[PDB]
């Protein structure tokens, strides 16, 4: 595809929390273009690339146990960007627990993600 | 304040939510700086200034009948930025409708708002 158009970017936004949710690390670093960044939580460096985005989500997810949704619809722009309202469950040292979180990504003319921004803090984390 | 905390943009956030709820647009425009930029939706030039600010929520708000609710909670950041999901309420042509929103917002070092990004297509209407 081209630059996606607000539908693209709702089902592909929608796509990345699927993947998230069943733990597919690999399809996940599909979606982001080769040279993408990203900002877990939005305020710290960038990560580059697809190995490091790889390393990211082999560290978040390769340990099982988390799951992810949609909390809320996608809102996605006409310039290839949305935001979406999401949220992680976990398991913190045995433990569940959930983090809520907002991701905001842009994509590229190719319909990969160039940029993810995820917003949250530690009092968005519930024990 | 200077740049908020995660704790002050989450109060902030709330709060300007609740000046959207009342309709209460001179305080809504003291809450940003007064250089700042909104982006409405988010893909749309910024407009700047307090006084287009002003503008923008009489047009949006001064017609009355217009009630906005958080749908989860403030995701802030350690660096005075934060983005929320909320739903506006209103009617279209006498009919009940909705939109459902994000905002990003920048706090600049005095805790005002320099950049509001509100991400939203049509889609996000509902009638
Ligand atoms: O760190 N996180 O929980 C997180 C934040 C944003 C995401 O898009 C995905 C994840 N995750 O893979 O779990
Ligand atoms: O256009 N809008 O509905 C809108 C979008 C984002 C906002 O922060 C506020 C409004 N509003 O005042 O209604
Ligand atoms: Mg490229
Ligand atoms: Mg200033």
């Amino acid at each position: 595809m081209n630059l996606p158009t607000a539908q693209e970017v709702q089902g592909l936004m929608a796509r990345y929390i699927e993947l998230v949710d069943v733990g597919d690390i690999e399809a996940i670093v599909q979606m982001y273009a080769d040279d993408a960044t990203v900002e877990n939580p939005f305020g710290q460096p960038p990560i580059h690339g697809r190995e490091q985005i790889a390393a990211f989500y082999r560290q978040g997810l390769g340990g099982g146990k988390v799951r992810a949704c949609l909390t809320g619809p996608v809102r996605a722009s006409h310039n290839g960007c949305g935001a979406m309202p999401f949220r992680v469950e976990m398991v913190w040292n045995g433990q569940p627990c959930a983090l809520d979180v907002i991701d905001v990504m842009r994509f590229d003319e190719h319909g990969r993600i160039q940029t993810m921004q995820a917003y949250w803090s530690e009092v968005n984390l519930s024990v």
